C-alpha cells in the first residue's frame, strides 16, 4: 500500500549504485581517499578511514562514479555534517538530468579542530533527490587516521 512517489523512489534506488569516489586537494590534486565500497545504501552504518593530512586542505574536489538504470529529472544531493549529535555544516550539490542505464562521473569542489578530537566523532548525513523526491538517506561516520 504505497504511494506513487513511494514507488518512483523504490525504482530509482534499486536501480542505483556507487561505483567508487575520489578525494584530491584541491591545490595540488593528489588523491588522498579513494573508496570502494558503495556508501549510498540507506539503513546500513558506513564508518571511513581517511587521511589525517586532509583537514589541513583548504579545499578539496570530490568525484563520483555511479550507475542508475531509472532516468532522473533532477538528481541532487544534500549533507549536513554532524559533531556529537550537533550539525555544523550542511551543503547541497547538484548533477542534474540522469540518462537511464547510465554510468555518469561527478565531480563537485568542496571550499578547524583536532583531528584528535574529530575521529570517529563525525557523521555525515546525505540524502538523495530527484529533484524535489527523497530516494535514499545515508549516514557515513568518519575517522581521522
Ligand atoms: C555519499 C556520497 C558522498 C559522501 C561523502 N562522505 C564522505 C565519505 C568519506 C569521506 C569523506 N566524506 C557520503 C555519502
Amino acid at each position: 500500500a504505497m504511494s506513487a512517489k513511494d514507488e518512483r523512489a523504490r525504482e530509482i534506488l534499486r536501480g542505483f549504485k556507487l561505483n567508487w569516489m575520489n578525494l584530491r586537494d584541491a591545490e595540488t590534486g593528489k588523491i588522498l581517499w579513494q573508496g570502494t565500497e558503495d556508501l549510498s545504501v540507506p539503513g546500513v552504518e558506513h564508518e571511513a578511514r581517511v587521511p589525517k593530512k586532509i583537514l589541513k586542505c583548504k579545499a578539496v574536489s570530490r568525484e563520483l562514479n555511479f550507475s542508475s538504470t531509472e532516468q532522473m529529472e533532477k538528481f541532487r544531493l544534500e549533507q549536513k555534517v554532524y559533531f556529537k549529535g550537533q550539525c555544523l555544516e550542511e551543503w547541497f550539490f547538484e548533477f542534474g538530468f540522469v540518462i537511464p542505464n547510465s554510468t555518469n562521473t561527478w565531480q563537485s569542489l568542496i571550499e578547524m579542530m583536532p583531528a584528535s578530537v574529530l575521529t570517529g566523532n563525525v557523521i555525515i548525513e546525505t540524502k538523495f533527490f530527484d529533484d524535489d523526491l527523497l530516494v535514499s538517506t545515508s549516514r557515513v561516520r568518519l575517522f581521522y587516521v
